[PDB]
C-alpha cells in the first residue's frame, strides 16, 4: 500500500532530462484489483500542463512494476513518510522522492541523495515547486 496522495518532491537522473517540470500537482496512487497501481499527476512545463495517467502493472518480483519503455521500482525511505521511486527505461535511469507531506525535509533529501549516488545517478537533484493545481498560461 503505497496508495493515496503523495508529493513528488525530488527527481534525479543518470542523464540530462531537458523536460524539466516547472511545478507539479500531487501524485495520486489508486490501487486497483489485481494489485495494479494508477498514477495521476499534472506537471507544468513551459506554460502548459501535462496531465499524466500511468498504470503500473504488477509483476512477479514484489515491489516492481512496468509502465510506458520503463520499469518502475517502489520502496520505502528510512525517513518518516517518504517513498523512493527508481525507474529504468527509455535510456534513462531516474529516481524520485515522494513524501506524504509537502514541507521540505533535509533528512529525506539527504537519504535520497545517498540512495541515488549509490546507483550512478550523479546529475542534479531538482526539488520541485509544488501547487495543488496547474494552470496553463492563457487559461
Amino acid at each position: 500500500a503505497v496508495s493515496g496522495k503523495w508529493y513528488l518532491k525530488a527527481m534525479t537522473a543518470d542523464q540530462e532530462v531537458p523536460e524539466k517540470p516547472d511545478s507539479v500537482t500531487p501524485m495520486i496512487l489508486k490501487a486497483q484489483k489485481g494489485g495494479n497501481l494508477e498514477a495521476k499527476i499534472t506537471m507544468l512545463t513551459n506554460g502548459q500542463c501535462q496531465n499524466i495517467t500511468v498504470v503500473l502493472h504488477k509483476t512477479s518480483e514484489p515491489g516492481k512494476y512496468t509502465a510506458y519503455q520503463r520499469v518502475v521500482f517502489i520502496q520505502p525511505s528510512p525517513v518518516r513518510d517518504h517513498y523512493i521511486l527508481y525507474a529504468e527505461g527509455e535510456q534513462i535511469r531516474m529516481a524520485k522522492l515522494l513524501g506524504r507531506d509537502p514541507e521540505q525535509s533535509q533528512e529525506a533529501l539527504e537519504d535520497f541523495r545517498e540512495f541515488s549516488r549509490a546507483k550512478g545517478l550523479n546529475q542534479e537533484i531538482l526539488e520541485l515547486a509544488q501547487s495543488e493545481t496547474c494552470s496553463p498560461g492563457g487559461q
